[PDB]
């Protein structure tokens, strides 16, 4: 029933993601000195510190918006990878699976709380 509960749930999931070794390449914006062509391939950079800061600033209205930005971290890695077997892309796939496994109930609970609010 709680239409605000998603925010703390997302903070806790981000905390788990930050603790996970697989998130290290994604914790901060991609370094252009390390990957000079990055912005030729990627129009909208995204990283987990930006997601956490947007959430903490009160700049997400719903968990769907947070999801869209987290999914953009993963689609950027898929678009930038030179190979489906690259180390960083393989880390993104595991992290995506972990994220999707945990965000599912957050989205479901939010959408059902919102439907209850508008009943
Ligand atoms: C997150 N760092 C940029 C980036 N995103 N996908 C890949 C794949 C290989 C190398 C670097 N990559």
């Amino acid at each position: 029933y709680d239409i605000q509960a998603w925010k703390k749930q997302c903070e806790e999931l981000l905390n788990l993601i930050f603790q996970c070794e697989d998130s290290e390449p994604f914790r901060q914006p991609v370094d252009l000195l390390e990957y000079p062509d990055y912005r030729d391939i990627i129009d909208t950079p995204m990283d987990f510190a930006t997601v956490r800061e947007t959430l903490e600033a009160g700049n997400y209205e719903s968990p769907m918006e947070l999801c869209k930005d987290v999914r953009l971290i993963f689609s950027n890695s898929k678009a930038y990878t030179p190979s489906k077997r690259s180390r960083i892309y393989s880390m993104s796939l595991r992290l995506s699976a972990f994220f999707e496994e945990h965000i599912s109930s957050v989205l479901s609970d939010y959408k059902s709380a919102l439907r209850f609010h508008k009943r």
